[PDB]
Parts: structure tokens; C-alpha cells; sequence
């Protein structure tokens, strides 16, 4: 079964990798099919510029290969903090983005267990009391995958060019969901 580790990404061993993933048709919501590797070297330098550390795009591993991103962000400096979205910042709050490699073989529950480690990394390694979600409506298998480990939908907010689901998950509503980690909702 999956059982992953994570470290901070490396832009000089790691680019390679993070932009053919996102050349992929299935990482199409991260909106760069095709983008260059200078873009994709900005995309991770930005997402590593915050003045807190425990922000940055991490590489998680299993029998040494690499297996996704995820990127855990300050929502202050994200779409989420423009005026008006309906979203109440809350010291603590962290914002994700999940990546998964390009790789089509799997095992079973391979999101799931994605998932439930970033979470985990979340909010007892990185110090989140809650996580903030805002994938597009569209995207419905992230919605499933955020149900499955507790986030409840706040609501929806116009972005130019989409529409955004809103969705929370506090340190509780994970720890209830999924037994602290351990299995999905349910």
C-alpha cells in the first residue's frame, strides 16, 4: 500500500520532473500545458518567496521515485484574498495545491493516500489550524478528493475567466473524518 515521505522542492533537480507533469493533459487545471521552463522555474521561486517558511512546494516520494507536488501557500497573497471573494482569513490558515506526477500506473487509493499525507504535513508539520481550498467548480474530482478527508464547501467566488469553489478544512473536521489521518471519510 502507498506510504509516503515528503521534503521541500529543489528547482535545480526538480524542474525537469514538475514541468513535464504539468505538460500532461490530466494536470490541465494548473493551466500550463505549455509553459516553458523558465515559467515553470518562476511558478516554484514564487511559491518558495514567502517570508514564512512553512510555505513552498514540497515533493512527496514512495520506493525512491517521485510521485506529486503539492504546494502549501499563504492565502493573503493568493486569489483568495482579492476583495469581495467571501473568503474570512484566519491566523493559521494555509491554502494547497496537489500535482500529481505524470505517471499512470498506480495502486489502489493512490489519491486518497496523497491526500491524507499532505494533510497530515499540513497541519502537524507546517502548523495549520484549518486548510483553504479553491479549486475550479468544474474540477469534480478534486471536490471528491476534498470531501473524502473533511473540507465542507463555503461557497463559490468569480475569478476572470472561472469560477471557484470555496472549501475549509479545519484541524478537527480533519481529525474527525479520517480517524487523524488514518482512512477517508466515511
Amino acid at each position: 500500500t502507498y506510504h509516503f515521505q515528503s521534503r521541500r522542492i529543489d528547482v535545480d533537480r526538480d524542474l525537469e520532473s514538475v514541468h513535464r507533469w504539468l505538460g500532461h493533459p490530466k494536470s490541465h487545471y494548473w493551466d500550463m500545458l505549455n509553459s516553458s521552463l523558465a515559467d515553470v522555474e518562476k511558478l516554484i521561486r514564487d511559491a518558495g518567496a514567502d517570508p514564512d517558511p512553512r510555505f513552498g512546494m514540497r515533493i512527496g516520494y514512495f520506493e525512491g521515485e517521485r510521485q506529486f507536488l503539492f504546494e502549501l501557500y499563504n492565502p493573503l497573497t493568493s486569489d483568495l484574498a482579492r476583495p469581495g471573494t467571501g473568503y474570512v482569513y484566519e491566523t493559521g490558515d494555509i491554502g494547497m495545491h496537489l500535482l500529481v506526477s505524470s505517471s499512470e500506473r498506480r495502486l489502489p487509493g493512490f489519491t486518497g493516500a496523497v491526500m491524507l499525507h499532505i494533510m497530515r504535513t499540513a497541519f502537524f508539520e507546517a502548523g495549520a489550524r484549518r486548510v483553504v481550498v479553491e479549486p475550479d467548480v468544474r474540477n469534480a474530482d478534486v471536490q471528491r478528493l476534498n470531501a473524502a478527508v473533511g473540507f465542507r464547501v463555503a461557497g463559490d467566488f468569480p475569478v476572470p475567466g472561472a469560477t471557484a469553489r470555496l472549501s475549509y478544512c479545519t484541524r478537527e473536521d480533519f481529525a474527525r473524518a479520517t480517524d487523524n489521518g488514518r482512512t477517508l471519510a466515511g
